[PDB]
């Protein structure tokens, strides 16, 4: 039984956090669905990449539940996944479950406007370390990857393989994470 | 006048190899079109991603010349390039005039299929090596981005950061690319 992945893209998510872990997982035999927060139409990224979704939320919603549910981030695009009705019951359901609820950048913003995760130790990009912070729910980290009770989190564009890694470690093990990890040609 | 750059997409395009120079490359101000080798269609890349390109190659190639040109890797979508006579005749356009031309993993076998650059120091991905040097046109390198003449080379996923900031440095200087590293949160 493949694992499976729920990555949540929203216009304005950085397109390279979000398709640096599609591949990645992609990469280590994670079944990964693209869902589209706002249906199944194309999605323009921050930078104006123009991503098609594998299908829409409310379809890919049907056929969860997920081993990950994956917030890229940009900060428009978590400003969309923050305001969205059915990213908080997917993530309430999916931390009710005990599974693993992955964000990166400004991605876990959404974590905080959800409530989702309180008291776990995160990290956010340096920029987003306020809005993360406001009210002391969560205790700030300066790792690149950091990974506490059911959330990991993550800072950047230029975090996002490692990220990605510790996603597929967390799920298919430390060996396929390595096998995965080789042909990247990683620093 | 912004600095303006094609990046041509082919099926089986390794997606990181593309999102990743394109984003980097709007972040340091430059005009990017992504061309679709086959037409104005969506791109179902190497993992499955699929992209929506911003132009057909023939719409794109009437409004050149580019400050660069960018060869994804993926080893299909390298294929791809390879095959296209379309593609030819823009590298070739683009070496006489003596334009940069960058590509990475195994898109620089698209230079040797295409007979751009011979004598050029090169990288490429390190299972790409022996493609790229049948006959010994070209100069083998391991840096994780190489450049010599005309010809900006790198590796792989993993060092598509370095292969997109060196383009920004090449076009827009070392303190361009030095302000658009600095938020990436790259190591
Ligand atoms: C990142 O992709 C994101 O989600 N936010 C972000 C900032 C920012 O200003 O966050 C508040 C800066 C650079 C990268 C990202
Ligand atoms: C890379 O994205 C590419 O274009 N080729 C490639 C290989 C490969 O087998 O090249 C022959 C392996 C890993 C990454 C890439
Ligand atoms: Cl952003
Ligand atoms: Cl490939």
């Amino acid at each position: 039984a493949s694992k499976r992945a729920l990555v949540i893209l929203a216009k304005g998510a950085e397109e390279m956090e979000t398709v640096i872990p599609v591949d990645v997982m992609r990469r280590a035999g994670i079944k990964v669905t693209v869902a589209g927060l706002a249906g199944k139409d194309p999605v323009q990224c921050s930078r104006d990449v123009v991503i098609c979704p594998d299908a829409s939320l409310e379809d890919a919603k049907k056929e969860g539940p997920y081993d990950v549910v994956v917030l890229p981030g940009g900060n428009l695009g978590a400003q969309n996944l923050s305001e969205s009705a059915a990213v908080k019951e997917i993530l309430k359901e999916q931390e009710n479950r005990k599974g693993l609820i992955a964000a990166i950048c400004a991605g876990p913003t959404a974590l905080l406007a959800h409530e989702i995760g309180f008291g776990s130790k995160v990290t956010t990009h340096p920029l987003a370390k306020d809005k993360m912070m406001n009210g002391g729910h969560y205790t700030y980290s300066e790792n690149r990857v950091e990974k506490d009770g059911l959330i990991l989190t993550s800072r950047g564009p230029g975090t996002s393989f490692e990220f990605a890694l510790a996603i597929v470690e967390a799920l298919n093990g430390k060996e396929v994470a390595a096998q995965v990890k080789a042909p990247l040609v990683l620093k």
